């Protein structure tokens, strides 16, 4: 799975940007 904490829609990707960070700017 996605890192604990991640956002099932980050899923099935999975990436812990999503997953526990969201900020790409």
């Amino acid at each position: 799975t996605c890192p604990s904490g991640c956002s099932g829609d980050c899923y099935p990707e999975c990436k812990p940007g999503c997953c526990g960070q969201v900020n790409l700017n």
